[PDB]
């Protein structure tokens, strides 16, 4: 019954988790900053617990194996009891509901495009009814099972593309399909949730944007492995962070106060 | 054995149908949350009638007697099973009840009268010559009441002591209130039902500015009950299989007169 440090498994996802400037000098948990880094440190101060930052060592978000049937990512560490919680743009999901415990949202996502500046793309109707451009999701996340899984025709016409399509348009890092779309001249178009594609809005050089809308709606919650005492508290607490108005503070601190694209 | 399911008259998510009073039970009533208690209640796999929250509100807890009324109070003193409606996630709520995820996004919002010159609740909080209220018993008046976010805490200020009370019983009397006031009456209501009256007649009103906070609701159980666990993964389900956007589609824009 004694105090234990709280184990918090996150993910190297700008602006989320980031390595600082002068991390190769710091220890523990100085070495990270980003939104879910000061959020981490907002719930531990209303639930009263001590915690200790990890990075997934693998570098997913969470998917089962087909064959092994085995959880990975961030899913599988709390799954497998490698951390007591996660923090991080983990996205609330029916197949996770099942098998990990969920807050409340603390922030809203929906699938979206990412295109060059310039791109003749508006929507993921656009992408199906054309073959000139490539696009592709991230890897072991929730947007490629969201294609997989889905059975409305549009999504369900590019899934069939995505999947046999030839090199592989996934990426296994949101850099890697930013880096994608900036250096095809519009020949990729990045499939990723609007969160990170605002984010990569703001940042230089300034050559990528959202178009369109979102292809669904959902959003991040604080996972905890499923029957822990902490998930009740912690739920309270994005709850308390989100009336307060903290939330609301903190993305407009990582994403839009420090944006390198202009002031508008 | 039937589950008891409350909720509240409020459009258009419950609506009492045509020709209403030669009908019995759930037929009586259509809208957003009549097809989504149908669409839950056939995943889980039981029986269930709808029944009107006897006092017409959503949920709030008295200051001295500390009871809850409203639909909430329904279920925390168990005279129902389940509340399939607008209901509101809040943090004194989730400590008292049980929420699904979210099955609907909204956010407290503005309604004007069109030509009216306010953009937002900074506007609202700097004049003195548009009154403004919110509706009584339910999460935006409280919102305003515990906010120490100063424009909002300044709104509060005014709209607690406001003679004639700024507050009104039901979303329909705001909105007449908007309509019949020649501007000088904005309404904070949720989005949701904001964009609603904004797509009916006589197209008089308008949601300007953008929303002053974030929220969604949920199917509310009592704490503990055994239904939580499958309706929270019901309310997922038609989420990714995209009937939440079917309904809302359904019930909002698909008969617009505006
Ligand atoms: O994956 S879901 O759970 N399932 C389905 N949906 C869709 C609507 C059908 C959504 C939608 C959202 C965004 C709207 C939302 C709802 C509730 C709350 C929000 C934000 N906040 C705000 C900080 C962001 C705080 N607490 S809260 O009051 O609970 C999040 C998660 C999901
Ligand atoms: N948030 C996603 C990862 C990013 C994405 O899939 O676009 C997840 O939890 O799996
Ligand atoms: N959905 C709201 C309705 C009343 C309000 O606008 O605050 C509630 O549950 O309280
Ligand atoms: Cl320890
Ligand atoms: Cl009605
Ligand atoms: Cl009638
Ligand atoms: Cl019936
Ligand atoms: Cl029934
Ligand atoms: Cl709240
Ligand atoms: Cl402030």
């Amino acid at each position: 019954g004694a105090n234990k440090t709280v184990v918090v498994t996150t993910i190297l996802e700008s602006p989320y988790v980031m390595m600082k400037k002068n991390h190769e000098m710091l220890e523990g948990n100085e070495r990270y900053e980003g939104y879910c880094v000061d959020l981490a440190a907002e719930i531990a101060k209303h639930c009263g617990f001590k915690y200790k930052l990890t990075i997934v060592g693998d570098g997913k978000y969470g998917a089962r194996d087909a064959d092994t049937k085995i959880w990975n990512g961030m899913v599988g560490e709390l799954v497998y009891g490698k951390a007591d919680i996660a923090i991080a743009p983990l996205t609330i999901t029916y197949v996770r509901e099942e098998v990990i415990d969920f807050s409340k949202p603390f922030m809203s996502l929906g699938i979206s495009i990412m295109i060059k500046k310039g791109t003749p793309i508006e929507s993921a109707e656009d992408l199906s009814k054309q073959t000139e451009i490539a696009y592709g999701t991230l890897d072991s996340g929730s947007t490629k099972e969201f294609f997989r899984r889905s059975k409305i025709a549009v999504f369900d016409k590019m899934w069939t593309y995505m999947r046999s399509a030839e090199p592989s348009v996934f990426v296994r890092t949101t850099a890697e399909g930013v880096a994608r779309v900036r250096k095809s001249k519009g020949k990729y178009a990045y499939l990723l949730e609007s969160t990170m594609n605002e984010y990569i809005e703001q940042r230089k050089p300034c050559d990528t944007m959202k178009v369109g809308g979102n292809l669904d709606s959902k959003g991040y919650g604080i996972a905890t492995p499923k029957g822990s005492s902490l998930g009740n508290a912690v739920n309270l607490a994005v709850l308390k962070l989100s009336e307060q108005g903290l939330l609301d503070k903190l993305k407009n601190k990582w994403w839009y106060d420090k944006g390198e694209c202009g002031s508008g």
